[PDB]
């Protein structure tokens, strides 16, 4: 107050490298302002005294184009690691401007502090302002949540939904599913006008053009099912049914065609997903994109069986069963319809991941290591003059062994070995290590797995399927986009019309009496 | 038992026939027709059979030939060691963790239900 | 302190920081710089690196006497002290080891399957 | 502590013009006449504010 009052200058900006460092642990970048380092450090009484002098510009914006509402997003943490100040002063700093001028402002990237907050991820904040209500009379217009009736426990109200629906571009719901760095994208799609949001969209359009889907890929694997196995056993019946390779006028031509009609609508398609989105990690094609590389390979392999059979090279027959066998394995995508049968095939996606892998490594390692020192142990085969031993070579003993471990065939112990002792104690001590501990093993880690990911196999299932529904809404086109528009404009204040969305609830253990609504009459309007 | 088949059994066994006739044609689609030999020269030569050797490998009946009269014998060979995979290491075996969670719930009703 | 095996004293000894001035000669951990709530500091490595002999480093490792010789690792002067070392000099030192005995199981295996 | 032993193991096994180069930390003058061979950490810490007393540089940024 000394300092102040003597004539500084409360506008001066820190742009030293220190204040604005490379890596998070050289510096602390915290706005570069007086009035943003009082904020960010849990100072509300000089916060408020350099609020009331007359110099504060509290609307300027430093050298990252950040104003002091962005630079509280960028400090934010959990509540854990830090008690709830960032929230409050969010709360202090908002109600003494009384304007939408800090809430709209742009940074250098092109992004408002809502925004901001979904990019990078903060929880706390972005529940904060996606649900805010001010009861305060002359202050009512800075919320985003306002109460239409309420008679006891019974009460209604509206969310707005201005820049947090897809109807523009980099829109709130838009930047949350498709964020890859982030780790708690899941969480953060149970946020109350995001969950009503994604469920109306479901209920209008996307069930049944899912529906439609289903049944042009089920009648695409069909035929071409049916046009590799019932195709011609001879080579002096050359012509296949693919590539209309013979006029003739057959009976269901329509069948064969219209394989090679939907395999490059496919390839081309799936060609420019691959192409729009472009990732360096491993862990984001298998948690992502898997299901975009997969239908791409399957569509290839049919076009290519084509060229190769114009050709005549006999190797299609290699390329149409490697169509056949993925192409039923890619049904198991269609299962995120439902809820039962969609967290199935979350638990599948895990324990591949953490339990057949480390499974199939060390199996591998003992079914090669006593496959030679059990082949490199028989003698040669010519005293019988025929069939004396079935561990003769490495790729015998190899199978003889996988064999022994699924329980299919005899075991025959009387080979053409010089040792028949030692031939036991090899034989004998992969069965203990294989049968007994290995594949009995897989079985408890398997129980640890299930028993984690079972308490959020629910919500990665509905991010998987909220990443579904905005695919097919960027695909139709605009005429039938403004008929299937949520929500209906609400007289909310003096001139603002804001397209809000109605959520209903019961409350019971709070009670107070009503200020602060908007129609008197509790009852739906007509 | 009223618990299990609801909510395991039938999950299982809707996956498992998916793989069981979708890995049945691809063999049966490979195999060349049989008159080289003149008799008896494979057992997959049908889609019909083809599902009947399959369900035996996974109970773990009979014997394993690999010796087919098969035009691609490392293509078969591949198709056939996915289908072991996939059946009995991950399926056969996660069947038996999800049982573990569920006989962890209705044991804490089991006795009202009963009442 | 560390032959015995005392995890709650040995987490004093440590890391002690005295405050009062005139006694600051006796710590072993030191604010470097301090800004807001970045701040830095030193830990001594005076006897506890592997300079010397008898270090404290090397006691807890080779020590079969004790039980919790595996929770007393997580201290902040020697979990981070085990880190450094193995971005340096021990993660390529343990990559050739590797290579050296696995060209040495191939070049026995084929001089005896090949015989 | 599996991991722990193996590295203490390849560290008295090469010489001593290695064992030099590879040495960690550096000489910190901590009070008058006195120098440690300290380790550096860093941290973050959001739940304790004070006034900072009793630091060793006013100059808070890495040197040079
Ligand atoms: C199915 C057959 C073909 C498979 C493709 C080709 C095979 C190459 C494999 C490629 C994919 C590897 C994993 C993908 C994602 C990486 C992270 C991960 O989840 O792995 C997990 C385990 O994973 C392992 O431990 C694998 C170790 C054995 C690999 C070789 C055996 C494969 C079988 C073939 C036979 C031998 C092959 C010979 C080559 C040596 C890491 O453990 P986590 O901590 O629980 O995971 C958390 C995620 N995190 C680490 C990112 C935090
Ligand atoms: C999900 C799974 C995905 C990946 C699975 C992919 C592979 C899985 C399946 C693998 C099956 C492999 C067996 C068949 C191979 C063909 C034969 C061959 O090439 O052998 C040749 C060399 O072999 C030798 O001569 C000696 C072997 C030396 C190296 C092996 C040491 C094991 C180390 C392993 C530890 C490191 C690995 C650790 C783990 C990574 C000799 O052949 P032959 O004996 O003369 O045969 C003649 C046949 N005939 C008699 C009828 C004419
Ligand atoms: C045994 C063989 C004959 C069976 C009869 C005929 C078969 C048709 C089946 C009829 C009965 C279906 C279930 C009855 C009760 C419904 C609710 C339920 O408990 O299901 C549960 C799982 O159930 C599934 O997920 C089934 C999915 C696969 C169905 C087809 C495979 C059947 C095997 C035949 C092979 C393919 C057949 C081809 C046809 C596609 C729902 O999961 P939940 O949340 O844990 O349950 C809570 C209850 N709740 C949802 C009400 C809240
Ligand atoms: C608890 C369980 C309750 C329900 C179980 C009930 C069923 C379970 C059991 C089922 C056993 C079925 C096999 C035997 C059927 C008889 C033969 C037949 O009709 O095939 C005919 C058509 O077949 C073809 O020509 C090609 C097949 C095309 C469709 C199959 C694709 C798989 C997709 C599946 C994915 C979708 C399903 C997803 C999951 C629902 C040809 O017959 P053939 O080959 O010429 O035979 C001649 C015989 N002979 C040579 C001796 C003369
Ligand atoms: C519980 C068990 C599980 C572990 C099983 C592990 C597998 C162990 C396998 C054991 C048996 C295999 C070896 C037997 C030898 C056969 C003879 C032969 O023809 O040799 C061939 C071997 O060619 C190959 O390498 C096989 C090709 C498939 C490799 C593994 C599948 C990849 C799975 C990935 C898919 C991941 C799915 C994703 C799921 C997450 C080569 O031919 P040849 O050298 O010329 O031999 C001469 C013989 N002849 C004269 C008649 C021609
Ligand atoms: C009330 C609301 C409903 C109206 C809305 C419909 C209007 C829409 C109008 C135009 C939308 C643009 C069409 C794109 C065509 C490309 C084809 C293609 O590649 O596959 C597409 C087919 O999936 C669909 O898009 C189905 C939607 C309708 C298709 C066209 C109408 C034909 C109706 C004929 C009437 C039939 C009989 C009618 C019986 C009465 C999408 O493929 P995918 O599966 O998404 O990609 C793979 C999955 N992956 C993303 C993981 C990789
Ligand atoms: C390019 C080769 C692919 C073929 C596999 C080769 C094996 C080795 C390669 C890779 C190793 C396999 C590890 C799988 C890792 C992802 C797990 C997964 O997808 O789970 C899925 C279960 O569905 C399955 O994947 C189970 C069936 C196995 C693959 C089908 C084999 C086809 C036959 C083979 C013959 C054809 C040969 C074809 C040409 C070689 C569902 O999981 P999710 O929850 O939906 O996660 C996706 C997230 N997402 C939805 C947002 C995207
Ligand atoms: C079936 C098995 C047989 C064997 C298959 C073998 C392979 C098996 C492979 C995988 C097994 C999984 C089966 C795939 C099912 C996918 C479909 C789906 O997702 O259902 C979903 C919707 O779908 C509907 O039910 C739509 C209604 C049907 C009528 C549509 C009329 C045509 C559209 C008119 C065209 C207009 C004009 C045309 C011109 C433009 C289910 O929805 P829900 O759960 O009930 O909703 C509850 C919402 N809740 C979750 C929030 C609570
Ligand atoms: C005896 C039943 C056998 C299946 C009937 C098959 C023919 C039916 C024809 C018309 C009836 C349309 C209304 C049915 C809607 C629900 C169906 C259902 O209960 O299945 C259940 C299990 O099933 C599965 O999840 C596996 C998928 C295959 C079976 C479901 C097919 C229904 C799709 C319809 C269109 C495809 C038509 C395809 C044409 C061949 C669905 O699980 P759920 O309970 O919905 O889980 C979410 C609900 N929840 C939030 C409350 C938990
Ligand atoms: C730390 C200091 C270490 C210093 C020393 C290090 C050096 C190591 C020293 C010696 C090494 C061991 C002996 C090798 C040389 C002789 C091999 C031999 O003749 O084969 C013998 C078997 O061989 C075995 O008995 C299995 C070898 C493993 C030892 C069993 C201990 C496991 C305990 C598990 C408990 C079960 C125990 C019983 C399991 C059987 C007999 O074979 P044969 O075929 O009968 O003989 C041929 C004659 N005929 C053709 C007419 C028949
Ligand atoms: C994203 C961008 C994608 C763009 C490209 C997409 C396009 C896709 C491109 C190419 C597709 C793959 C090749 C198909 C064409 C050749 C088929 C062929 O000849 O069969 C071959 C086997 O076939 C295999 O090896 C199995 C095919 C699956 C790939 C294995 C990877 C799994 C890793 C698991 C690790 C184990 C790996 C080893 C497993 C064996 C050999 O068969 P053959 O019988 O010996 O030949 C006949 C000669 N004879 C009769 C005299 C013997
Ligand atoms: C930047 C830092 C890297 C420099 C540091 C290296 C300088 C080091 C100089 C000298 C160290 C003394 C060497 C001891 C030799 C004895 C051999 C022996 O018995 O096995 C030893 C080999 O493991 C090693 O020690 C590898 C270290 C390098 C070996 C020598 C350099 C040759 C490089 C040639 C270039 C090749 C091509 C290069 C390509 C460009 C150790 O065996 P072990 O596995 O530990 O014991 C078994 C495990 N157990 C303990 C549980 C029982």
């Amino acid at each position: 107050a000394v300092l102040i009052a003597a004539g500084a200058d409360v506008n001066a900006h820190a742009k030293g490298v220190f204040f604005n460092p490379k890596y998070q642990h050289e510096g602390f970048y915290f706005g570069e302002t007086p009035l943003a380092l009082a904020a960010c450090t849990n100072q509300p009484e000089i916060v408020q005294l350099l609020m009331e002098n007359e110099q504060t510009d509290i609307t300027s914006q430093d050298s990252r184009g950040n104003n002091i509402l962005h630079a509280l997003v960028t400090v934010a943490e959990d509540f854990k690691t830090q008690n709830d100040f960032v929230k409050r002063m969010y709360d202090m700093i908002l109600l003494r401007s009384g304007n939408w001028e800090l809430e709209t402002m742009r940074n250098n990237d092109g992004l408002t502090p809502l925004q901001l907050a979904a990019k990078m991820g903060k929880a706390e904040i972005l529940k904060y302002i996606l649900s805010r209500e001010i009861k305060e009379k002359p202050l009512r217009s800075l919320s985003r949540k306002f109460t239409d009736w309420a008679y006891g426990p019974v009460s209604s109200s509206l969310y707005d939904l201005t820049n947090v629906d897809t109807t523009t571009d980099n829109s709130v719901l838009e930047i949350i599913v498709y964020n890859t760095n982030i780790d708690n994208r899941h969480e953060m799609l149970t946020l109350e006008p995001l969950h009503t949001l994604l469920h109306t969209k479901w209920k209008k359009f996307a069930k049944y053009m899912f529906f439609l889907s289903f049944c042009f890929y089920f009648f695409y694997n069909i035929t071409l099912t049916l046009v590799s196995y019932y195709r011609p056993r001879e080579d002096e019946d050359l012509p296949h049914p693919l590539a209309l390779t013979h006029k003739m006028s057959w009976l269901q031509l329509l069948g064969r065609m219209f394989v090679l009609i939907w395999a490059t609508c496919i390839s081309v398609k799936e060609g420019i997903a691959i192409f729009l989105l472009r990732p360096s990690d491993l862990q984001s094609i298998l948690s992502d994109a898997w299901f975009h590389f997969v239908f791409f390979v399957q569509a290839v392999l049919v076009i290519l069986s084509v060229f190769l059979y114009l050709f005549a090279y006999k190797e299609y027959l290699a390329c149409l069963v490697l169509a056949m066998a993925l192409g039923w394995a890619n049904m198991l995508y269609y299962t995120r319809g439902f809820q039962s049968m969609g967290m199935y095939s979350v638990m599948i996606q895990k324990v591949i991941l953490h339990d057949v892998l480390k499974f199939l490594f060390v199996y591998i390692l003992f079914l090669l290591g006593f496959g030679v020192a059990l082949a490199s142990l028989i003698e040669k085969c010519s005293k019988d003059k025929k069939d004396c031993s079935s561990y003769g070579s490495f790729s015998d003993a190899v199978l003889e062994l996988f064999k022994l471990t699924i329980g299919l065939g005899d075991l025959n112990i009387q080979q053409n070995s010089t040792y028949p002792i030692l031939f036991l104690f090899l034989l004998i001590t992969y069965v203990i290590l294989t049968f007994v501990l290995l594949l009995n093993m897989l079985i408890a880690l398997m129980g640890e797995t299930v028993e984690n990911v079972s308490k959020e196999s629910e919500r990665i299932w509905r991010l998987q399927r909220a990443r579904t529904i905005l695919e097919f809404e960027k695909m139709l086109p605009e005429w039938l986009r403004s008929r299937f528009r949520m929500g209906e404009l609400c007289k909310v204040a003096d001139e603002d019309f804001r397209l809000c969305l109605r959520i209903n609830e019961v409350k019971w253990t709070e009670w107070k009496t009503h200020v602060s609504f908007l129609n008197e009459d509790p009852g739906p309007i007509r």
